């Protein structure tokens, strides 16, 4: 009855996940229980297990076993390769669908790399530790984004709290400024400046924010309803290589912002 991989909670969230003999491979590991932990958890990280995942064949075979992939113009992988931060959002913005898991796997990740984690930021939590007020006003707020050619237009109206598709709660829906692109909507514009810094304040937060340091091979699964992410700024010149997949909802979910 005990699990076939280790586990230990992360701090604020999330779990880290870890083989019980060496050079256990990835596809031992039970992939509905996975699933289950990351809609509980919301932040997987996987982490020393053996896997030729850097193969786009295989990784993507692999990842089929999690659901229906949500496919891009390119196909089923982004190769992300590599100043500035990358500011908190959540996936399938500027898409027809908004995918429920990001898989990401680290292909290449240099010790030589400085800074630049990887933020996670848990707005379940965020939701969960504000006063009445504050989320009645979160609630009354919608923002519009504009941003880049994309192949569906590129107009987002989106409440900034929205109800999780699986009806169990509230969550955050943001997308940060990086240094109109963004308007926000039903708030006094004398008040919107404030807002912006109390907001930002509010996420970057170690209650809600987790950031991730990668290490070759790691496999992260991402809650993508519950959790945005974004990139720390980068100090030093980096080779970091990550390969991410996007897995639907059954049945997937639409994206209602899309404008
Ligand atoms: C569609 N779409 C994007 C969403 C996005 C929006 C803003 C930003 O800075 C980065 C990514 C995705 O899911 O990849
Ligand atoms: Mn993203």
């Amino acid at each position: 009855e005990l699990n076939s991989f280790q586990t230990e909670e992360i701090t604020p969230f999330g779990l880290k996940i870890t083989p019980q003999y060496s050079d256990q491979h990835i596809d031992t590991l039970p992939v509905e229980q996975l699933k289950e932990l990351a809609r509980k958890h919301h932040l997987l990280i996987l982490r020393g297990f053996k896997s030729d995942l850097s193969d786009h064949e295989k990784y993507e075979k692999y990842a089929r076993n999690w659901g229906e992939i949500m496919m891009w113009p390119f196909g089923a992988i982004l190769d992300v390769r590599e100043n500035s931060y990358m500011p908190l959002h959540w996936d399938g913005m500027y898409k027809p669908t908004i995918p429920e898991f990001i898989m990401f796997h680290c292909a290449h990740a240099p010790e030589s790399d400085q800074g630049g984690r990887t933020t996670f930021v848990n707005t379940r939590r965020v939701v969960a530790n504000a006063t009445q007020q504050q989320l009645e006003q979160w609630k009354n707020i919608s923002i519009t984004y504009r941003i880049k050619v994309t192949h569906y237009g590129g107009e987002v109206h989106s409440p900034l709290v929205e109800e999780h598709p699986d009806r169990n709660g509230f969550v955050i829906r943001y997308n940060e400024p990086a240094v109109h692109a963004i308007e926000y909507h039903n708030i006094n514009p004398d008040q919107v400046a404030e807002f912006q810094q109390d907001f930002i304040n509010i996420l970057y937060d170690k209650r809600h924010l987790y950031a991730h340091a990668w290490k070759k091979s790691d496999l992260v699964i991402v809650d993508n309803f519950s959790l945005l992410h974004g990139r720390e700024g980068f100090t030093s010149k980096s080779e970091r290589h990550l390969q991410r997949i996007h897995i639907q909802s059954n049945p997937a979910f639409n994206n209602q912002a899309l404008r």
